[PDB]
């Protein structure tokens, strides 16, 4: 049916469990006091590499093949330099294979240094897609490597779904999961998992209003990517949903809540100040959603809500500016 | 025998457990790797009010009596707008009584707004220690209220001990606790509890080398308070140890580790960036201790080490300085 099944998610859990953390679910009286709800916070900001993306990246390194004629990847390649590049590099290090990140000439110095700092090799391209594509294909082919897309690769979607296996096991009375959405790898893997195991539990997406392709796609009933690169402080969710995650999100996600930049900022600061968790602002999206006016339409029967705090990779010096 | 015993800590536990958080114990591969030990972080930064001080404060509010006919305090009165006053204010809220904070008339608007934010009621005094004391005495008497010393009050020391009761359950094979020390209510409470329940477990104190009265006192065998008010980023451990906590510390604490300002700052930043926990610098004291050269020489048999991350009340904006 879909590009992954619950079986694939369990295969992914089996494949990655020896190398990830079973991150805690934390609670807060203060957030429970404010929102009306009984909240549970799945702390992927404490995951290895600082975000959940190690789940899909390690599943892809451990299950994908480079070629018909070679079962073992000899390198990994991606155009994504943030949380996905960091996680894919850590996964490749664990398996003893090199990682290459394809980076435009125009990337900021800090971005080049930091990819270097996380242990990958940089391969330069022109800021064009013809170039970026030529370059990554050439690298993938010459290194006998796997190209691992941050959100549309089935093995990555399946890995990110393992978050929901842990949540359901850790919070047996959970009523809904709230998941920030960018490309929808995490949303789709979670939705497959929850709807296969306990479809009475709601799956809600949380998205910046400034980057609201998932909401507009669910509204229209077809995939409507952002027409222009979005501007948002939620840097980790600027990708649009894509062809492999959209059908899952269309059919298996219950609702989508959009939040403004101010709402993301206020929720992020609230978590820092009152929960003492260094989430990145992208992980404040789901918190904003549950605090938002529209979330008041969620039935009072939906009491036990687990919000995924998806990452903690924040640049500290320069992130006090908006607070 | 001391101003408390373990019996007092068990009473405190029963008195407070329904209203405080049983805070989690978290771990970190990178910090294991930097220290060569199995570290366990007792996350009192997640406690109600953002520090462990609600344990001692609530125990005091539910134990101490006013100088009045009725047994129950009808208010709480404090000098503190920090972790102590915040804790006492919340304890007062739980008991449905006002909390008053005595404030010199010349406080900045910023401080006053901040105080009112956590719900204390300001009573003004003149800016001298004379007037502060006299106004606090008057208010406490007129309101049939109580005051609570931040580290020498026996009910406070007993409530702080409950930290260790939890740690010993959450980390059964723990070999040592590392505890930041200022006035030493936390350290003494913990030391009573550990030495009663599992005395082979080490109790180690950590303090800034800029405020090293605990280290000097243990070296000399006598209480040697700081000669002048210390300068340290570790704001919450500027107090010296006092007459009630000193004999417990003298007898039941195994060793004291001092750490420089730079070690405190680097430890605090390491916990922010690698553990994503927003500790205050005072809570980075204990981390800095376990990272320090002196600690590296501690016997390898002392493997499982529980560090108390004692608070998370840090001004986010001010962090720019360091
Ligand atoms: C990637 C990322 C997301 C979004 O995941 P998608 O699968 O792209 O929807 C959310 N939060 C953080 C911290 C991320 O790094
Ligand atoms: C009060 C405090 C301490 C020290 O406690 P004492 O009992 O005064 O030694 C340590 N850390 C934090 C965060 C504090 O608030
Ligand atoms: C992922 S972590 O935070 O680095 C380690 C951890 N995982 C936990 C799960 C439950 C309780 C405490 C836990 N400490
Ligand atoms: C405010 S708190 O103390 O972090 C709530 C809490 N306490 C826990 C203990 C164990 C696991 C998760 C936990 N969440
Ligand atoms: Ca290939
Ligand atoms: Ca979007
Ligand atoms: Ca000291
Ligand atoms: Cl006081
Ligand atoms: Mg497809
Ligand atoms: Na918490």
């Amino acid at each position: 049916q879909y590009d992954i099944s619950f079986a694939d998610v369990e295969k992914a859990h089996i494949n990655i469990r020896d190398s990830i953390h079973l991150t805690p679910v934390l609670t807060s009286s203060i957030l429970n006091q404010l929102t009306g709800r009984n909240l549970f916070f799945k702390c992927e900001l404490f995951q290895k590499t600082g975000s959940f993306k190690i789940r899909g990246a390690l599943n892809a390194v451990r299950s994908l093949v480079p070629d018909a004629l070679e079962r073992k990847p000899k390198a990994v390649v991606t155009h994504s330099s943030g949380n996905h590049g960091q996680a894919l590099t850590y996964a490749a290090k664990l398996e003893g294979i090199p990682a290459y990140i394809v980076v435009p000439q125009t990337a900021p110095d800090c971005k080049k240094l930091a990819i270097q700092a996380y242990g990958a090799s940089i391969v330069y391209c022109e800021p064009s897609d013809e170039s970026r594509e030529n370059v990554a294909k050439r690298v993938t082919e010459e290194t006998e490597g796997i190209m691992v897309h941050p959100n549309q690769e089935p093995a990555v979607i399946a890995g990110q779904g393992t978050i929901a296996l842990e949540v359901l096991n850790q919070v047996p009375l959970v009523d809904a999961l709230v998941v920030p959405v960018g490309g929808g790898g995490m949303l789709a893997g979670i939705a497959i998992t929850v709807k296969a195991l306990k479809p009475s539990v709601k799956v809600y997406a949380a998205e910046p209003s400034n980057a609201d392709d998932c909401y507009q796609s669910k509204l229209k009933g077809k995939l409507m990517p952002n027409l222009y690169p979005p501007e948002t402080i939620a840097d980790g969710v600027k990708s649009s949903i894509g062809l492999n995650t959209w059908p899952i999100i269309r059919d298996l996600v219950d609702d989508i809540f959009t939040v403004t930049e101010d709402e993301i900022k206020c929720a992020t600061q609230l978590v820092w100040e009152r929960m003492k968790l260094l989430i990145e602002p992208t992980a404040g999206v789901g918190v904003a959603a549950v605090l938002s006016q529209h979330f008041q339409t969620v039935s009072p029967e939906v009491k036990n809500i687990c919000i995924v705090l998806s990452g903690g990779n924040v640049d500290l010096t320069s992130s006090i500016t908006w607070v």
